[PDB]
């Protein structure tokens, strides 16, 4: 399988753009960072909101947790690839702790708003505008030949006073290349996209756009998450239960899958299940004719033919939205 667009990034760039192994790490200096208070935690770092001691201006410290060094010189390399293009986290310096050396990403500050409590707030507008802000920072970087691979409502850091979007911990994020195998253990459970779940490892960016898919589902049907599978396996069932079995099987022969037999028989046999049922009360402000077209272009089982972040912010959903920045 390929990529439908932006498939030759890589391959036409000189190879110091995508060879993060050869990364060489101008570290700063570690004084210059002052932590003030912890504000989050995931399993591989701790986030924390800082002081620049010069210009006493806020920012971001992410202390990194110990993993290899390949993964710490990825996710910097394709942070300095990526710094400047919208909506992408803007890392400002590196620094080591001399002793332990283990190392600090220091980032521009953002006033983030936890999403479990602002997602129910947003009114349909908003859902149009952050899901659009989203699309360009998905647009950009694959784009530039790179595949966040960790979409999900923690990693997009909004701040609703503002109007301010940021996707952000590029940790998992990796460089495509035509034709390569990857690790399909990317994601988070609930926004892994099926690809993941069968075993297809040269997938490509539309896997990002399975995951915003998810997201949307969920912010458009306040059903956080939408697909609310307990392991990898009753994820996939948790799919199959709402897209439907034919689809599926469809796939798996196109790209000749053959579906272990355990897992075979937890999927079952599912006839698939408009959009509309999960229509509701307390959703029904959110959800018209031109949101569930675009989710439904959005949640395919084949990649291949998922939006892709380019088309989904021309789809008529956002007219408003662009007309609005077209001042």
């Amino acid at each position: 399988s390929k990529a439908r667009v932006y498939a030759d990034v890589n391959v036409l760039r000189p190879k110091e753009y995508w060879d993060y192994e050869a990364l060489t790490v101008q570290w700063g200096e570690q004084d210059d960072y002052e932590v003030v208070r912890k504000v989050g935690r995931g399993k591989y770092s701790e986030v924390f909101e800082g002081i620049n001691v010069n210009n006493n201006e806020k920012c971001i410290i992410k202390i990194l947790k110990p993993v290899k060094k390949k993964k710490i010189k990825r996710e910097i390399k394709i942070l300095q690839n990526l710094c400047g293009g919208p909506n992408i986290v803007k890392l400002l310096d590196i620094v080591r702790d001399q002793h332990s050396k283990t190392p600090s990403l220091i980032f521009e500050y953002v006033n983030n708003t936890d999403f479990k409590v602002l997602y129910p707030t947003l009114t349909d507008y908003d859902i149009r505008y952050y899901i659009y802000e989203l699309l360009k920072a998905l647009d950009y970087c694959h784009s530039q030949g790179i595949m966040h691979r960790d979409v999900k409502p923690h990693n997009v850091m909004i701040d609703h006073e503002l109007r301010k979007l940021r996707l952000i911990d590029w940790g998992l994020a990796e460089f495509y290349h035509p034709g390569k195998e990857y690790n399909v253990r990317v994601a988070s459970r609930y926004f892994k996209g099926p690809e993941l779940l069968v075993d297809l490892q040269d997938y490509d960016y539309s896997l990002d756009m399975w995951s915003l898919g998810c997201m949307f589902a969920g912010m458009i049907f306040r059903k956080e998450p939408f697909f609310y599978g307990h392991d990898n396996h009753d994820q996939l069932v948790k799919i199959a239960k709402v897209l439907g079995t034919d689809g599926l099987n469809v796939y798996l022969n196109k790209y000749r899958i053959e579906l272990d037999p355990q897992l075979e028989a937890l999927v079952g046999r599912h006839s698939r299940k408009p959009w509309l049922k999960f229509m509701n009360a307390d959703n029904q402000h959110l959800v018209s004719p031109e949101a569930i077209d675009f989710l439904d272009k959005l949640l395919r089982y084949d990649h291949q033919e998922r939006l892709t972040a380019l088309e989904a912010m021309t789809h008529p959903y956002f007219q408003q939205v662009r007309a609005a920045e077209n001042s």
